């Protein structure tokens, strides 16, 4: 069942593909999550915390290089700067090579690598990002900071990866999951269709500005998403009724309209998918348990 | 049941008069739902991306009238002689055959559906709106010719109307279908209510604010509603004019607005659209299927 | 229906329209067959239009008022003279009529209270529509008073009157049952909702205000009110974080602040939206039923004035 | 009622009401028939008029704390011979009387209950920020006396914590004490879980756009922590500075920090506060009888 070194049940229900039906709620079975939360607790739950404490303190050590930095490449102070910037990069090659390795171990189907594990490919991405940063700073280039500042906001926001192992966490971190795939997904279509009509129309009505530039447009229009809107921001072209008629269309299209419509169907998906995110969030524990069963 | 030639089961369900009582659960039954999903999947699924491909790529055609748009001011307008005035006319040109196309296409079903003239407006938003949108295009020419400067207006507001009219292409996806659905039973019903109760707000608040100032930029109504409505976009301001008296009651006038309308209708159509989507999953489903239904009929009698 | 329409003595439908609130299950009475076919036969035969009539009347005075009020003189030391011109003429006879109809609304203000012989206990939850009136009716008879007593009040007063009668619609969304059951949303949502998160939230703010305000040495914001318009404003999503500058331990102004932000705005109107959320999906039988029994109402009253 | 209500030695109701969090069912005891007919007759009976002279006192006492701290003058100060200067002392020596009275009373609770330590974080929050706004007010005191100007700082942090705590006397009534409850609930739950999410990801990009930022005013972590947070109360800027090498990249990580916080977590946070709200009306109604029993039983015994 666990332990049959020819075939585990436990290794079968886990590493499935996401084609299997009842990947989760066969977890459920007594046996096996009295024995999962049993080995949890054993000899699991400190393998992790002492794994995502080391991570925390590599992430700080890497906040802390990246934020002092001074066409590259380029006292206590430095010496601490540049062992400081040798770990990150060391942290970065090792989390690429347990991406490669986790990829030849399990060598997905070549379509459960888009839908299923966005933790491995959202690592994996971090640790590309770092080492196109260091190649860059190594070509002389200044490009290498760009590259960097997206492996750093990219590490900080992959934390939640730790999120799993407390409970109520990871069900909200589930939680973000299915909101983030399916509803956020549904409501950023539409709503980039409209502001992208609305922007063009504006733009086409403005005759002559600062603000003929679509971008410039686009981002006046959007901000309007996020409470800040100006509605008066040009005064330069002919026809101010069709301008103010098209600005409050927009407006209540989508701030009026499609904002408490993404409210209202988040209330509902978070009123639908308790069960499943307890179940989903018992499947991710158990994948961290055989992992770290395998790592030996 | 299917295709009689003379009044199929499928033609008449989908057809059906608003007045029908159940028109949207017809197609629930087995062998309806089961044969129309595989005539969909047989032929006309291809078609169907085809027509959103081509449509959505013929509006792009014009949707660059940015760069197009001239500024020399009274047209008609002059040939450059040059590749981009050459791209310039023939996107033009292949933006008014599109609006000629989608008027003709609007007046061939009027025809011959002939309607009773009152499910009209009430059912069948899409083609009437595609038809306001061709009506649009087609004012944008006439005006064009005129040696006019309301044309640019004009084919502003058919951009923008097309633009939006690409979520009817949105069906043929259940998920994002069915979130259109969800979206026009919304704007018709909650968004209505909330615009009539807040509009009437709006307008006695700001007859009042502006009786109160005596002078300045501010003393015209237009303006002050302007400033009002600031408010519900997170814009407000509470301090937009000084040129006037009694500082209390401009303060409390503002104050009792804003907790009337900002704190208290904007969360109500929160609380209700919420209740709204508890309310209509399987209708919006049904409404879907029958909309899909509509369309499979429409592309076999395309021939 | 022996016994049932009119008795000259009593008669259950005005008994139940005119029942006091304090009757366990008034609004279910509405329920039963007969009084509701009965109803809608009353309605649909005379009082849909006269309804209509009665809505139709009131915009028109609504209207007038408003056109009178935004066009007035401003001159000061009131009254003011009656120059020859068709506009001077209109404006002054608009006026006229804003007088008569506010006078009208007093005396049937002051009819209604004398016929019904309310307890002054429950004229807040019970007859609103007939408080909010009376009211409007007497902010408007002050307006007057102050005009011709050679003040500029008058000016404010109006504008109150202006404001009440204009947000005063609501009450003619009665007979339709759609629009008529979103305004009893409201008036339930105002009467505890926002009464709730009002004082909860009026709590926090004075504290943190006067906190802030005493944290300040001098300046323009060194007043309780200017500081306290400054914490508001961010409830409105206008909030600035550094609107002053001139104090001491900057960590402290911060902290005060981010706290009140977290508290309020992140906090409590979220709070307001999840539990009108609730309250919605829990009164939708009793919004219909409510908003049957104020159709009742209306017919019985329409009746009853011949 | 005999070894219910009075014992002297133990009792159901002291034992239910001094019960640890531990006691599994310790909230559904109280309604039991008799139980609950006992505590309502006794809070009919006297409580509720010494509980709302209580609340009327310590409103006379807050109002007196506030008007001194309002109007303070390298301290300490003289006294000036003017009416307002002795009211002011006056006001003032109230409140310090009154924060060492509730001081003494919170060591008077500690010494009696004797908590086990750990029912002191997740039991009886009120004493321990009653205790805590006399700590800030001796705090102050002291400074005052010692000529320093942090005195001002930490009653104005007293000041603020009595003006929030004085939300515990809303008990006593029955909507405004479920409300408060369910304020109490929501904090624990749902704001400790976006506060740590919504804190990682602020973090994160603050982090990234200050690394980002060449120089200027936003080149330090607070300030660019600061600007970031702006964004969470409508007031994000998209603009605030423009010393950058690549303009790309500062938009792009803007914008990811603008939809995952605000269009995403905002929204979220509204959606759980909505499935909690739903979730916690009979657990709140049961804690807030619980509170209204300890309220009786402790202002029975302190005659
Ligand atoms: C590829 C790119 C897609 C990005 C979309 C965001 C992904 C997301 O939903 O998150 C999930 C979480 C990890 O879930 P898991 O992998 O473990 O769960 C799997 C698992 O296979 C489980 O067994 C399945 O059953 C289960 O269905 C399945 O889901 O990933 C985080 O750790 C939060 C990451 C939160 C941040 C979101 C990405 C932000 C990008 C940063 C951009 C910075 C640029 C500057
Ligand atoms: C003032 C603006 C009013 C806009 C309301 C438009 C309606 C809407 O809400 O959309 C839905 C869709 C139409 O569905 P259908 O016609 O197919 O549904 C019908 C049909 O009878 C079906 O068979 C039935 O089952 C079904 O019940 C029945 O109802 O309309 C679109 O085609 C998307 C286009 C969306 C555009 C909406 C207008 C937006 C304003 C643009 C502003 C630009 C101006 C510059
Ligand atoms: C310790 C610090 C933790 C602070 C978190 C906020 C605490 C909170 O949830 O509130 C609860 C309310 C008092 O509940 P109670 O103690 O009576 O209930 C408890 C318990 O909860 C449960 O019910 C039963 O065990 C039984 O009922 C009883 O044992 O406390 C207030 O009075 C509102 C206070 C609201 C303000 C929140 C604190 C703000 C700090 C001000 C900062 C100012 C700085 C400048
Ligand atoms: C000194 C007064 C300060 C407030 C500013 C004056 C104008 C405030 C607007 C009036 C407040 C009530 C608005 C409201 O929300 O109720 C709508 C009414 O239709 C109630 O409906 P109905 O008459 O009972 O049918
Ligand atoms: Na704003």
């Amino acid at each position: 069942i666990d332990t049959c070194e020819k075939n585990s049940v436990l290794e079968v229900i886990a590493y499935s593909s996401s084609e299997t039906p009842n990947r989760h709620d066969m977890l459920l079975v007594e046996p096996l999550n009295r024995l999962l939360q049993d080995k949890w607790d054993r000899f699991v739950k400190r393998i992790f915390y002492f794994n995502f404490f080391v991570y925390c303190l590599y992430m700080i050590i890497f906040t802390a290089a990246a934020y002092y930095r001074p066409l590259p490449p380029y006292t206590v102070g430095d010496y601490f700067r540049v062992t400081g910037e040798i770990l990150s990069v060391s942290g970065g090659v090792y989390f690429f090579f347990r991406g490669i390795q986790y990829f030849l171990q399990r060598r997905p189907s070549l379509k459960s690598l888009f839908v299923d594990s966005y933790s491995e490919i959202l690592f994996f991405v971090q640790s590309l990002f770092m080492l196109v940063s260091v190649v860059l700073y190594f070509s002389q280039r200044k490009e290498y900071v760009a590259s960097m500042v997206f492996s750093l906001a990219m590490g900080w926001t992959n934390m939640l990866y730790y999120t799993r192992g407390f409970q109520q966490m990871g069900i909200y971190a589930v939680m973000i999951e299915k909101m983030i795939l399916r509803d956020l997904c549904r409501f950023m279509f539409v709503y980039l269709v409209f502001l992208f009509g609305f922007s063009t129309a504006v733009v086409t009505l403005i005759e002559d500005g600062k603000y003929n530039s679509l971008y410039s447009t686009c981002l006046e229009l959007f901000k309007f998403t996020i409470g800040m809107g100006d509605l008066e921001f040009t005064e330069n072209y002919d026809f101010k009724a069709v301008f103010i008629i098209l600005l409050l269309a927009y407006v209540i299209l989508t701030y009026i309209l499609l904002l408490n419509m993404l409210i209202a169907l988040m209330g509902e998906t978070v009123n639908k998918i308790a069960q499943e995110s307890k179940n989903i969030w018992k499947l991710q524990r158990a994948i961290t348990i055989l992992d770290t069963e395998k790592s030996f």
